[PDB]
């Protein structure tokens, strides 16, 4: 229980450092934020993605395993889980729309890269996990048998999409650093290169912590009567 | 059992398509292979990495869950598991040495990228899982209690390193396509862009299949007496 406390502690810390490093990076090293820059608008993409898709979803994934909720309502924890994932969906759609906007405005191509393919798959599958999850596990009419055999799929899919999102983030960082750090070139180890690489590792470690927490059987929410 | 057969079937298929797509890509679209090209030598990197690190390790990770081995020796299955992971280590070290060689020969920088940071971490941790795994679980002198509490770490770490390796592969593809596809630019959807993006997705799906297989409790190797 207290070693769980230390794990949730570390996960929260690394996660918040991921968001801080995202913000510091776009504000300091890049040009900033804004709703038309146009790269000012683009840099909403990494910031949103880290914030909702990696961090908020990272937390939503393990919301049920907090002990101070075990004797809380299941319908309430379903509400927190659904809603937290929902904030993360909204933010990720906003983040993808930002890129489609900066690109259509600036006459760049869409969906040519592997980062966008994987990314868009993870987004679509995230909304399918959200819709099925909401129309089976929150909603009332779904027969208990349908919950019974959707559940292992739904847990697995959640972990898979989480990982895929981490992998797409690291691909995103790479694309941005290679495109942007031309002179000083990325190869020359410039300050933004080390800073962003570190943010990468933080996003990675945070994934590792969330996976550890979420795969302890001794911290699963104790089964309902 | 037969739905397991179909899963191992699909995993093997997608895995072999990953290796085929790697080879077709470096041989067709790039310049080829060789032990001094110098990019001929480099293109050993993706090919080796896909082959040993993604595929051979993908198989080693689920070797114990094949039913036709459940009433086989545990020491034998430990041998296959160890040895398969060992082939994958050898190949991955060869693959990293290839890059350090092409780069030192051609005066490029080392370890400036996030793909190399994560990649090198995954390699070091893969050799630490290999050494600890070999000096606890194959070797005789390790007290059963030390196996008892190393095991959940060791399973977790294996799954984490597998995923990290998948993420580093996708980062690698991205780097290579962005560096190499200058004219026709990657953005222009050239044939190699679609082919390699597809190889990316195959590497991804293969990871998903291996994770599904390896997290079915009904396919864990039945515990020793
Ligand atoms: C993109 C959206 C979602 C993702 C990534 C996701 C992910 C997950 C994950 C990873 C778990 C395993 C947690 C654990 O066992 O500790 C889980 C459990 C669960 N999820 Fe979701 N989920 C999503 C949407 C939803 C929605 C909308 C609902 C609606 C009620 C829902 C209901 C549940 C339930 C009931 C559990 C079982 C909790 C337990 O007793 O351990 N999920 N989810
Ligand atoms: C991890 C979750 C992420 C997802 C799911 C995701 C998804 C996407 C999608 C669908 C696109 C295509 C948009 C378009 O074609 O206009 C895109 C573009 C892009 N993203 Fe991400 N993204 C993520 C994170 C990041 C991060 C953290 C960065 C950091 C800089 C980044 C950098 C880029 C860049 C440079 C592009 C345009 C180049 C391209 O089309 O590949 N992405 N992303
Ligand atoms: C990089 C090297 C390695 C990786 C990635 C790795 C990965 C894994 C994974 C993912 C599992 C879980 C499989 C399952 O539960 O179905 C596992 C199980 C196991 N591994 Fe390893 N392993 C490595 C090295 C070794 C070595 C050298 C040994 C030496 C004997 C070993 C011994 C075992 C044992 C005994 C099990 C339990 C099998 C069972 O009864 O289910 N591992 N390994
Ligand atoms: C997935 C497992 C992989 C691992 C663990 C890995 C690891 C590494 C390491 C440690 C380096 C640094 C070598 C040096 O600095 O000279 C490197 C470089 C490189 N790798 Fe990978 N690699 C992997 C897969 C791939 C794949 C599939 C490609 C496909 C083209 C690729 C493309 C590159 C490129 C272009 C470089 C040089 C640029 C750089 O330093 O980032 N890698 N890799
Ligand atoms: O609706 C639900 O389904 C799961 C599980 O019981 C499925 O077997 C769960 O925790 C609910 O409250
Ligand atoms: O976000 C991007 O960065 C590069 C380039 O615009 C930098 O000048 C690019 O092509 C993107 O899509
Ligand atoms: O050496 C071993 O340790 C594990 C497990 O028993 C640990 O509890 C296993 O399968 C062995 O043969
Ligand atoms: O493997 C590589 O591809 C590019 C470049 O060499 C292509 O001309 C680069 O810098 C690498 O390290
Ligand atoms: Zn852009
Ligand atoms: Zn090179």
């Amino acid at each position: 229980y207290w070693r769980f406390l230390a794990l949730l502690g570390s996960a929260l810390l690394v996660g918040f450092l991921s968001v801080i490093f995202a913000l510091v990076w776009v504000l300091h090293y890049r040009e900033g934020l804004g709703w038309d820059g146009s790269a000012l608008e683009f840099n909403w993409h990494p910031v949103l993605m880290v914030t909702g898709f990696v961090f908020i979803q990272g937390i939503a994934i393990i919301v049920y395993r907090l002990p101070w909720t075990w004797k809380c309502s299941k319908l309430l924890m379903k509400s927190i889980h659904a809603g937290l994932n929902a904030v993360a969906a909204i933010l990720a759609i906003i983040s993808v729309v930002a890129v489609f906007e900066n690109h259509n405005v600036n006459n760049i191509a869409n969906m040519y890269s592997l980062h966008s393919w994987v990314g868009l798959i993870a987004v679509i599958c995230y909304l399918l996990q959200l819709l099925s999850g909401f129309s089976v596990f929150l909603l009332p009419w779904a027969p208990l048998s349908l919950r019974a055999f959707l559940m292992p799929i739904h847990v697995y899919s959640g972990i898979v999409i989480f990982g895929t999102v981490i992998a797409t983030a690291l691909m995103g960082l790479t694309e941005k650093l290679i495109f942007s750090l031309r002179d000083p070139a990325y190869s020359t180890f410039p300050p933004e290169g080390v800073f962003v690489n570190t943010l990468g590792l933080l996003i990675l470690v945070f994934g590792a912590l969330i996976f550890w927490i979420v795969t302890r059987p001794q911290w699963k929410r104790p089964k309902e009567p």
